[PDB]
DNA sequence: TTTTTTTGCCCGGG
DNA sequence: CTGTGAGCTTAGCGTTAGAGTAGGTTTTTTTGCCCG
C-alpha cells in the first residue's frame, strides 16, 4: 500500500508526518522501500527528483534501524542552512518518540558529547571531523548508518571528495573485520550516467526514477522563436510589454506569466546584473498603474511590513530594495547579510515578492519553488553553464500541487543557439573521483590527504594495510600509474613531515604535525602555509597589540575578494609603527607591494607563493582587525572594498580559526603560544550584549566602555546622568591596559606618540574633558527618555 | 617574683619553659616588665646585650596580648633563618595552648589567609609587604600588635628603613583612627646613643642594661702583649707551638684554650682568607698527632661519620674540609651551599668542630657561641670594621651553663694599633634615619618609597596628608629641608608616573604602574628598570626559547658577581642564534661589551645607566638558563666564576622574581604578558616528585626526559629493562614539542640548524639509538640491582 | 690589590 | 586560458568585473575554607 500508515509507523511520527502534510507515499518510494535486502540493511542508492519527497525514504530507513539497533546514525548533508533544517525537522518527527537528535554544523555543534545522540546531522566537513575523532576514540563501534545526501558530489575537487574519504574509512575499517551489515549506507543522488557504478562500488541496491510532482517543460528563447526540449517551436514571443534598449523582453517574459499571479525566478550572472534587472523589472512595474493590460493586486500593506523588517535590521534598508521591494521585486545574491537573505526568501515563500532575481545562491542549498525559471544566459562568467547548475536550477520550477506545471526558459542569442541547445539536450558528465592522477601530473591532494586520514588515525599503519585500504576506494571501483600512487604519497608525507617512517619493512605513525593537520581537520595544503606562519611567530611576537595574533588566526582565502593593492598599498603606508613593527616580522615587503601596484600580479613560484600568501592573509587581517576595532562597517565597505556580506563570512571564518589553530598549537605541543590563542579566541567573540546596548546610546561608549561602566557601578544612562564627572573620569582612567606616555631611552618618538594616541579616545579628546561630556550626554538622553 | 609560675602563665607554657630554659628570670626582666605602663598595653623599647636572655620579656608580652585581648601580632626579624628558628620556637612554645603560630619568611608562607593566623612571625621585607596587602584590603584594624629585632637598624640605607615606614604607617593611620592603645609596638636594640629618642619617637618607655649572665673579657693583642679594654695590659704573650707559619701566632692564641676542652671562634676579613686559615689550624693538629699540653682529643666516632654526611651532598665533602675536618677544625661562610652550613653549625653546636673559622655570616644571623672569639685585623675589606659588627663579632663570647666567662682578642700589627683602641674604647653612632636630605642632596630613595606606599594605599590623597604624615616619621623626631623634600617627591613620582594629579588643591592618585610597584614590593629606582625591560619586551618577545622570559625574571643584583667581561663576551659570541636574538632584542651590544673590556670605569648618564645595567642582568639570565639547562654545577662554576653558595641563593631568588613579576604584569593589565610568565613560573623549581626521585638517577636521564615515562604510568628501572626499544623511541619522539627539520624559506641555514640540534640527546643521539642504550642501561642497572 | 652578607610573590588538592 | 553587459559619471560616451561554499574544543547561575 502506498498509504504511509500501512507501514507501522509509531503513531507520533505518522502524526508528525500527517502534520507535515504528507500521508501517502509515491510509487517510486514504496518500489524503492520494497527492494528485498534494503529493508535487511543492504547498503541502498536512490536517484529521484530533488524535493518530490526524496528524503522521506532515507527518514524511514534511519527511523527503523535506530529502533531495531541502538546504534547511531549520522545524517551527512553539504550545507549549513539545509543541515539546520533538517536538523529541526528532525527533531519535531522523532523527539517524541525519545530520540535524540542533535548536530555537527557551523559553530553549532551538540550540547553534550556525541555519546549521549542517537542522529546526527553534520556538514561534509563536520561528518569527516567526526569519524576521525571516533576513530581515534576507538568508539567506530557506535557508528550504525550512514546517510549521504548529494552522493554525485564526489567530483567536486575543491569540497564534497571529502565523501568519498569518509565512506571508504566506513567501509575499510568496518570490512577490516566484517570481511547482518553493519553500517548500512544510503546514498541520495542524481541521475548520473554511472549510477550502477556508484551502488556497486558501496555493494548497494540501485534505485532509479523519473517521476516528480509537477512536469517540467524546459525551453529556450531564440530572439522571438521559443522552441521546447526537442526544438519544436512553440511560440513566436510578443512583448506585451516594450521596454527601452531590451533586447531579449526579460520584462515581457516576467509580466506574461505575473498576469495570474505566477511568481518568477532570474539566475543572472553577477551581482551587479541581478540588481540591474531587479530595478529595470521594479520600473517598469512602477509605470503600470500610471499608463493602463490586467491588474497587479500587490497587497503593499504587507511589503509595508517586509520593507520595516529591513529598516528595522542594523544593516538598515538597502537603497536598490527601497525602490523595487514596495513593488513585489527583490534581488537576491550573496552579498547581502544572511538576515537580508531570510527577510528577502521568507517575503517571496509567503507569495509577497513575486519576482527575485539571483545568483546561483538560490540553486544550491536554498530551496524555493517558483511556476516560471528564468536563466538569463547560457555564458556565465566568461564560461558555459555547468549542466549540474543548469539541471538544479530548472528543478527550482513549480510549487508543489500549488502549480499544474513548472515551466523554464534558457534565455539564449541566435549566435549562441548552438551552446543552448547544448544544455537541454546534453545531460550530466560521469561521476569521477579526484584522486585519479593524470598519467602526467603530481600524485593529487585528494589522495595525499586520503593516505594521511588512516596513518594519523591510528589505522592501517603498514603499506599492506594501506594498499588493502587504498583498493576500497571509488578509483579503484572505476577502474574496475596507482599501484605507485600510495608510495608517491608517503615519500611526499615524509618529505614534508607528516608522518614518522619508522624501521624494522617500515612502519608510518603521526609526528605532531600529523596529529595537528588531523585534529584541525585543515588540508595538509593549508598546515603548509600555517605552521610556516606559526613556526615565524615563535621567532619573535609583538604582544603589544592584537594585529601579530590576528595574522595568525585570520582565515586562509584565495580571493576572499578583489584586493585593490594601490589602497591596500597606501594603507600599510599608514599604518602606526606600533602594528608597522607586526608587518615587518609577518613578512610583507616593499617589494612585493610595489610590484602589486605596478605590474601585473606576479606568477607564482616556491618563494613566491607563500610570499603572495603572507600579503593576501594579512590584508585580510586588518579588515578582521577593523572589526574588533569598533569601526563601523559601513566605513569598512569603504576602506577595503569588501561588502557587507563577505564581512560576515569573515566574521564566522575567523571565529572558527581560533579553535582550529588553538588545537593546532596543542598537537604540536605549543603550549604557550597555544595559551596566548586559546586567550585570545574570548575576543573574537563578535556577539553584542543587547543588555549593553542602553549605555551604547550614548555615543562616547565603545562596547569595552560601556562594559567597563556596566562592570564598576553598573551604570544604567539614568545613572550615567548621576555620576560625578571626576569619578567617571577615574573610572575611565583605571580600566585601560596601561602604557606610558613617557618616552624610554632609546625608544624614538614615533612609538611615544602611538602610545599617547592609544589612549586618546573619540585621537581628539582626553578624559579630563571627556567624562564631563559624557555626563552631559547621559542627562541630555535622560531628559529626552522621560519623554 | 623572679619564680616564673608566679606570673600566671598558661601551666602548658610553662612547663615548656621549664623543659626548654629555667624556671627563674633573670633580674633585669622583672624590672623590664613593671615599667609601670609597659604591661597596661604602652609602647616598649629595650635593649639587652647580644641576645643574652633578650627576647623572654618580648615573648611573655605576646602572650599576654594575644590570650587576653585575642588580636594578632606580627613578629619581625632580620633574617629569614632567625624567623624560622623563631617560628619553631613559639610554635613549640605556644602550640599546646592552640595559637595558630605561623609565618612569612623566604619562600616559606602560611598555609591559610593571614586572618587564621595569631602570630605571623616575619622577615623585614615581607612585613612591610603584610601592612601593604593590610591597608589595601582595609584589614588593618586585625593587626594588634608589632614585635621588632635589631630596631637600631633604621640607620641602614639598603635594607631595614624599611622598619621606619612600617612602624610610621602603623602610627599614621592609628592617629588617623584616634584623631589601651590600637597597636602595641615592642622594639628590641642594641645599647644605642640617643635611644631616648628613638622611644620618644614611639612614645614608649625605655629601659637599659649591661647584664650578661656570662661576662666578656674584651681585649686587643698588640706585639706579643695584650691591653685589657681599659688599655690595662694584661700580660706579654706566652706562645705555645710558636711557629714561623703565621707570624701573629694565631695557632698559639687558639690551640691555648683547645687545652680547656673550650672552642675558638675565629672571625676573618675574607672567604679566602678565612678558609685558608683553617686549613693552617689544621695542619698543626696535623703536625702535633704526626710528632706525638696534650693532643687534641678528636673524638673521632663523631667525625668520622659527620664527614661522611658531607661526603652524601650533591657536592660531596668539600675539598678543603677533607683536609680539616678529621681534626674538629672547619671554617663557616657565605661561599659554602645551606646545607653544608647547617651541618657544620650541628657540629660546632655540639663542640665536634673546636676551631672553626669564618666571615661575618656567624656574626649576624646565627647564634654559635665559643669561650674565644678572635678577629684577625681591625681592617675588613678596604676600610675600618663597623662597630655595630665589632660588638656583635664579640658578642659571641659566652654560652650561659657550658663556662664561665666569655673571651675577645683582636689582633693588631704594632703599626696602626689605635685603629684597634677605637673599637675597643669606641660605642655605636647614633642612629639617624635614611629619609634625611642633605641640603644640597637631590631627594633620598626611601623618602620616595615612603611617599609612594601611603598615596598607593590611598590613606594620604593630598599634600596636606603628605605633610601630615612626614610629622609621624623618626625623621621628624630627629630634627627636633623637610618642608622642601615632600613636594620634591611628588614631583619626581609624575615625572616617572608613579602617581596622578586631578583637581579636587590637586589630589594625587595611584597609576596601574604605582599600584604594581606597591603590589610586587619592588623598589621605586627598580621598578624604572624592571618595566623598563617590560616595555622593550612587549615588543619582538621570542617564544621559541626561555631566555626571553628569564631575562624579564632574572634578579636583578649589583654584583651579585664580579662579572669576568671577557669571558660573558665569550659566550655571547657563541650563543645559538635562536638566543643571540634574545640578546639583542634586550640591548646587549657588541660595542658595548668591547669597551667593557676596553675599560671597567666610565663617566655614565641614563643610556649608560641603563646598558650598564641591561648587561649585568642579561649575565645573570645565562646562568639561570644553565641552572634549568640541568648543566653540572661543577661546570657553571667554571664556567661563569660564579660559586656554589651564590648558585643556591640565585635559584631562591629567581623563583621570588617569577612570583612578584607575574603581579607586576597582572597589575599593569598587560594580562597576555601574564599568562606567559604565570605558565613559566612553574618551570622554576629545581626538586624532584615524590616518586621520581629514584627513577631519575639511573640511565643517564634527565628529570622531565625521565618524567615522560612515569607520565605514562608508575614505572621502575626494572620496568625500564623490560620495555621495547622501539615502544620507547616512540615514547621519547612523543615527548619533545614539534621543532621541524626542515629549512623554511626566507630563513638562513644557521636558524635550522638550531633545532635539528635541540631535537638531540647530549656523543649526540637520536632515539633510535638512545631508545635502545636507555633500555641496556637499566637492565645492566638491574643486574647491579638484583645481585 | 681583591674583597662580607641580605631580601621581596602567589597558591595547590578537594 | 575563454566572455559579455553595462560601464563611468567624462557627457554622452568607452570598454571590465565578474557565483557560493566549509572546518575547532568546551559545554550555565553562589559566600566561605581547609589540609599534604
Amino acid at each position: 500500500k502506498l498509504l504511509l500508515a500501512n507501514w507501522g509507523l509509531p503513531k507520533a511520527v505518522l502524526e508528525k508526518y500527517h502534520s507535515f502534510g504528507v500521508k501517502k507515499m509515491f510509487e517510486w518510494q514504496a518500489e524503492c522501500l520494497l527492494l528485498g535486502q534494503v529493508l535487511e540493511g543492504k547498503n541502498l542508492v536512490y536517484s529521484a527528483p530533488t524535493s518530490a519527497g526524496k528524503t522521506l525514504v532515507a527518514e524511514l530507513l534511519i527511523l527503523k534501524r535506530v529502533l531495531e539497533m541502538r546504534k547511531k546514525a549520522l545524517f551527512i548533508l553539504p550545507f549549513v542552512s539545509v543541515a539546520k533544517e533538517k536538523k529541526y525537522y528532525l527533531q519535531s518527527l522523532f523527539q517524541e518518540v525519545g530520540i535524540k537528535v542533535d548536530g555537527y554544523m557551523g559553530s553549532t555543534s551538540p550540547s553534550r558529547h556525541f555519546s549521549s545522540l542517537d542522529i546526527a546531522v553534520c556538514t561534509i566537513e563536520r561528518a569527516n571531523g567526526l569519524i576521525n575523532r571516533l576513530i581515534e576514540e576507538n568508539k567506530m563501534d557506535l557508528l550504525g548508518m550512514v546517510v549521504v545526501d548529494e552522493l554525485h558530489m564526489l567530483g567536486d575537487s575543491h569540497r564534497g571528495y571529502l565523501l568519498e574519504l569518509l565512506l571508504t574509512k566506513i567501509c575499510y575499517i568496518t570490512r577490516k573485520s566484517a570481511s547482518s551489515n553493519a553500517v548500512q549506507i544510503v546514498g541520495m543522488s542524481a541521475t548520473l550516467p554511472n549510477l550502477e557504478l556508484v551502488a556497486s562500488w558501496l555493494n548497494a541496491e540501485l534505485y532509479h526514477t523519473d517521476f516528480r510532482p509537477v512536469p517540467l517543460l524546459e525551453s529556450v528563447k531564440v530572439g522571438n522563436s521559443i522552441y521546447d526540449s526537442s526544438m519544436k517551436l512553440v511560440r513566436e514571443f510578443e512583448p506585451m510589454l516594450q521596454v527601452k534598449g531590451d533586447e531579449d523582453h526579460v520584462v515581457s517574459l516576467c509580466y506574461e506569466t505575473i498576469c495570474d499571479n505566477h511568481s518568477v525566478l532570474l539566475f543572472c550572472p553577477s551581482k551587479k546584473w541581478c540588481e540591474k534587472l531587479a530595478d529595470i523589472i521594479a520600473r517598469e512595474f512602477y509605470n503600470l498603474h500610471h499608463q493602463a493590460c490586467p491588474p497587479v493586486i500587490l497587497e503593499q500593506k504587507e511589503l509595508l511590513e517586509v520593507m520595516d523588517q529591513l529598516r528595522r535590521l542594523p544593516s538598515g534598508l538597502d537603497s536598490v530594495l527601497q525602490k523595487t521591494v514596495p513593488w513585489g521585486v527583490a534581488f537576491h545574491h550573496a552579498g547581502l547579510t544572511f538576515e537580508e537573505r531570510d527577510i528577502i526568501e521568507g517575503a517571496f515563500r509567503q507569495g509577497l515578492i513575486r519576482v527575485l532575481a539571483a545568483t546561483s545562491t538560490l540553486s544550491s542549498g536554498v530551496n524555493l519553488p517558483a511556476r516560471r525559471v528564468i536563466i538569463r544566459t547560457p555564458i556565465f562568467g566568461g564560461r558555459p553553464l555547468d549542466i549540474l547548475t543548469y539541471k538544479q536550477m530548472v528543478g527550482r520550477a513549480g510549487r508543489k500541487g500549488v502549480d499544474t506545471v513548472g515551466e523554464s526558459i534558457l534565455i539564449c542569442k541566435n549566435s549562441e543557439k548552438s551552446k543552448g541547445i547544448a544544455l537541454l539536450q546534453g545531460s550530466l558528465k560521469p561521476v569521477r573521483s579526484c584522486l585519479q592522477r593524470r598519467e602526467g601530473e603530481e600524485v593529487t591532494g585528494s589522495m595525499i590527504r586520503a593516505i594521511l586520514e588512516i596513518i594519523v588515525g591510528g589505522v592501517a599503519s603498514t603499506s599492506q594495510d594501506m594498499h588493502t585500504y587504498a583498493a576500497c576506494t571509488f578509483l579503484a571501483a572505476s577502474m574496475k600509474v596507482q599501484l605507485g600512487a600510495i608510495e608517491a604519497c608517503v615519500m611526499w608525507l615524509l618529505e614534508n613531515e607528516f608522518i614518522q617512517s619508522t624501521e624494522a619493512g617500515k612502519v608510518y605513525h603521526p609526528t605532531h604535525l600529523g596529529s595537528a593537520t588531523l585534529s584541525s581537520s585543515l588540508s595538509p595544503a593549508d598546515t603548509l602555509d600555517i605552521f610556516a606562519d606559526l613556526q615565524r611567530a615563535m621567532k619573535g611576537f609583538v604582544l603589544e597589540n592584537d594585529l601579530h595574533i590576528l595574522y595568525l588566526v585570520t582565515p586562509m582565502f584565495e580571493d576572499w575578494t578583489t584586493i585593490d593593492w594601490y589602497r591596500f598599498f597606501c594603507l600599510w603606508e599608514k599604518l602606526p609603527t606600533s602594528m608597522k613593527r607586526v608587518a615587518e616580522l609577518v613578512g610583507v615587503e616593499e617589494g612585493f607591494l610595489a610590484r602589486c601596484v605596478k605590474g601585473k600580479v606576479v606568477a607564482r613560484t616556491e618563494r613566491q607563493h607563500r610570499q603572495m600568501a603572507i600579503h593576501k592573509r594579512f590584508f585580510t587581517s586588518l579588515v578582521l582587525l577593523d572589526l574588533i576595532s569598533e569601526v563601523p562597517l559601513r566605513e569598512i565597505n569603504q576602506k577595503y572594498g569588501c561588502n557587507r556580506g563577505q564581512i560576515q563570512s569573515l566574521q564566522q571564518s575567523a571565529a572558527v580559526y581560533a579553535g582550529m589553530i588553538t588545537v593546532f598549537s596543542n598537537r604540536l605541543g605549543w603550549h604557550n603560544m597555544e595559551l596566548l590563542l586559546s586567550q585570545f579566541q574570548k575576543r573574537l567573540t563578535f556577539g553584542i550584549q543587547r543588555e549593553l546596548c542602553d549605555l551604547v546610546r550614548v555615543s562616547l561608549l565603545n562596547a569595552q566602555r560601556a562594559r567597563v561602566l556596566y562592570a564598576s557601578g553598573f551604570h544604567t544612562v539614568a545613572d550615567l546622568a548621576r555620576a560625578n564627572i571626576v569619578e567617571v573620569e577615574v573610572i575611565l582612567k583605571n580600566a585601560v591596559p596601561f602604557k606610558s606616555a613617557r618616552k624610554a631611552v632609546d625608544e624614538e618618538e614615533e612609538a611615544v606618540e602611538e602610545r599617547r594616541n592609544m589612549r586618546t579616545i573619540w585621537k581628539g579628546l582626553t578624559e579630563r574633558e571627556a567624562a564631563a561630556l559624557i555626563v552631559e550626554e547621559a542627562r541630555m538622553i535622560l531628559q529626552q527618555d522621560l519623554v
